[PDB]
């Protein structure tokens, strides 16, 4: 029993990026108070673990954390008094057989990640280290890498209410130098597109999304590309920034006919039969846009479960990443299917849907181990804690997603990972380097 | 000794509109203390400014090497060992090494982010959360938690639509405590994104700098309507108030004295009355008053149309007049309106300024005459909380820092939160927004 032993555990219900309850907790022990914010999706794949939400229609639409909250303090507080912070995999494993479900779904996969991560702070003051760097020692990784960074900047699917079906476009600084030279590509690039959008689609049509980018009225994908090229040939960047898509597949798939409708949001007599796709022609679609445009990387462009459909595209065309969210939900469970069935080579990091820091490293280890990609997410719903930004380069994943250079629940990561980079000096940039390993 | 600067350290990071602004840590004994400085103007004619290397081929010429540089090399050695308890003996020294009224020369943004480092670092070494330091520093015995007044609609120069206001906020003046504040604005706001979506579409949802909405709306009366319609719909109705920054020099035509509501209107489709004089203003906003809850009014009239500032508080002595653009935190602007009877309430952006000694200075002018005091952000915010202590322990009574939405906005309102938790039984404001000197 010493500085290393939690004193004081105490949870409470902020606000998090949309306005909406999440629960932070803050872990006490003789290092200080160490506080974590836990985030939330908007939407969210159907394999995730469970946030507790206290559904109380009367009170903040039925999505407040009192339960989440009070569990951590009269729960899970209780039982961590007296333990060891530096015992990360113990104390995880301690709060999973507490709450005893699978899905995290008794005492909330937020309540407790909440803990997992102040639990993981603390230890890192226990040991003198910064955050990234016990993260790094914590999992073997005896290099670190800064990481690509991928800004969302279009956005479509469920979020806007142009006729684009995939949720969101994202530019990638894979041609910067360094990590503040890519942020600053970005911004610059960022800031020429919302000149572009208000010449062609007016003012309001700058006004931002849940994670900082734009959702002007395109026609469709190769419109909201054309944007994307002309901001980047503008901004002056061209051949440096390339362009990842989140198609989000789930969203236009029909399960009964097995077809992807990509005018999903499209009037009857404006619609384009073509439009609606079986697996062959949503692939040739994929491919003749990766003809057209520098597009690096495609998240989701299948179903969550549409595994055929994956392998297919990952064994023919290869020479993308590709990208599983929706289809793996950060769960080993599911990673381990997709490499069996070979279904895709790069898997999407969101803690908050697997709700320990212990599980979490286990998906990136199976990542890195296959040498898959690994890129670290944020969600819909952010906060103001930096987790996200010391995880990445920690863990050595080399790719990052955390919203437009626009909102701070997205700035603050880009802001902590400029620290991160002045801070090692000579850290090296991933560059077009994106496939893992568990050096 | 603990109290000893022993390193002053600023690098550039980017505030929450994608721009570079400044950050500044300063470490001593007790750590090292980070303050993030939210963006301002580089130019104008009575604020401090701040400084921008005006470089057109990096960040479009907004970047702030030279002030980090400034604060690097030339004010952190004139700080270093220095007692950062002494917070107006360093911030005059700072004051004095820049030698401009204006702070232009060294930059009011690296001098603040020094400022509020010191600040912070002295808290820690008194042993005092950032709140009760400031409290103990400026002499108040008492703190109350503020109400928030939010962004909800949009209008003048940042939306597309006929309103001619800058913005509406709602202010929950009749809850009880801030959490509850916090969650009535949030279930309001929620409620008010519903019906915009019904009425205008999933697109008009989308928000603008400082989280608010700007619907397609027909004029001011549109607007208030959705908001009421919100308000009733929460269930808060008579609990929530309306606050209308007018931000009227946006619309004042300078050579006729005539203020345009219709400035967005195309010439055919422009009801002729929309052209106002001062006298045609008044009434147009006391019809407003009187037919919606509408409890402030910022900026109703032009920068410097001191005569239309008179009238309108002599006519309504009572209500809420805030100075915005009138006063720019500037407190030979504050006295010029207290000598004209111009307002009796005063906007208060530190970085407007420069300094938290001179900070301290106007909102003590404000108070002595019992003015509102009402801490504001900028469109340009950061992960930064530092305002949320501020209103707190100097018992400003009211803050204005975003809609519930986008957390460089969220991050202040949680931080009052954690605030109010901590306290434990201290007042919520309520209507109660005149300052005092207890
Ligand atoms: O969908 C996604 O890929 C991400 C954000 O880019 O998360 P979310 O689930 O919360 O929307
Ligand atoms: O326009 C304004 O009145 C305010 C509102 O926050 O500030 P700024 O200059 O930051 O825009
Ligand atoms: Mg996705
Ligand atoms: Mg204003």
């Amino acid at each position: 029993l010493g500085s290393m032993s939690i004193q004081k555990v105490h949870a409470r219900e902020i606000l998090d990026s949309r306005g909406n309850p999440t629960i932070e907790v803050e872990i006490t022990t003789g290092k200080g108070m160490f506080r974590s914010c836990v985030p939330s999706g908007a939407s969210t794949g159907v394999h995730e673990a469970v946030e507790l939400r206290d559904g109380d229609k009367k009170r903040y639409g039925g999505k407040g954390v009192l339960k989440a909250v009070e569990n951590v303090n009269t729960i899970i507080g209780p039982a961590l008094l007296g333990k060891n912070v530096l015992n990360q995999a113990e104390l995880d494993e301690m709060m999973i057989k507490l709450d005893g479900t699978n899905n995290k779904g008794k005492l909330g996969a937020n309540a407790i990640l909440g803990c997992s991560m102040s639990i993981c702070r603390a230890a890192a003051a226990e040991k003198g280290l910064p955050l990234y760097k016990y993260l790094a020692e914590l999992t073997g990784h005896k290099e670190m890498t800064m990481p690509v960074p991928c800004f969302n900047v279009i956005n479509g699917g469920a979020h806007a209410g142009n006729a684009l079906a995939m949720q969101e476009f994202m530019i990638c600084p894979t041609g910067a130098t360094n990590f503040h030279e890519a942020l600053r590509m970005a911004a610059e690039t960022y800031q020429c597109l919302k000149v572009v959008i208000k010449a062609k689609y007016g003012q309001d049509a700058t006004n931002v999304g849940d994670e900082g980018g734009f959702a002007p009225n395109v026609s469709g994908a190769r419109e909201a590309l054309d944007l994307l090229v002309e901001a980047i040939a503008k901004a002056g960047y061209t051949g440096k920034i390339e362009i990842a898509m989140d198609c989000a597949a789930s969203e236009f798939y029909n399960e009964e006919t097995k077809k992807y409708d990509l005018g999903k949001k499209i009037p009857a007599d404006k619609k384009d039969p073509s439009l609606v796709k079986d697996v062959d022609g949503l692939i040739a679609e994929y491919v003749d846009y990766g003809k057209h445009y520098p597009i690096a990387s495609i998240e989701d462009p299948f179903a969550e479960d549409d595994w055929a459909a994956w392998n297919k595209f990952t064994v023919e065309h290869g020479n993308f990443q590709i990208v599983g969210d929706d289809l793996l939900v950060t769960n080993p469970a599911r990673v381990q299917m997709a490499m069996d069935k070979n279904a895709c080579n790069s898997v999407l990091i969101k803690v908050n849907q697997i709700g320990t820091l212990t599980e979490t490293f286990k998906t990136i280890k199976m990542a890195q181990e296959k040498g898959w990609g690994v890129m670290a997410s944020h969600r819909s719903g952010e906060t103001e804690d930096t987790f996200i930004a010391d995880l990445v380069v920690g863990l050595n994943c080399k790719q990052i997603k955390t919203g437009a250079p626009c909102r701070s629940e997205r700035l603050c990561k880009y802001n902590q990972l400029m620290r991160i980079e002045e801070e090692l000096g000579n850290i090296p940039y991933a560059g077009k380097n994106w496939r893992n390993s568990t050096a």
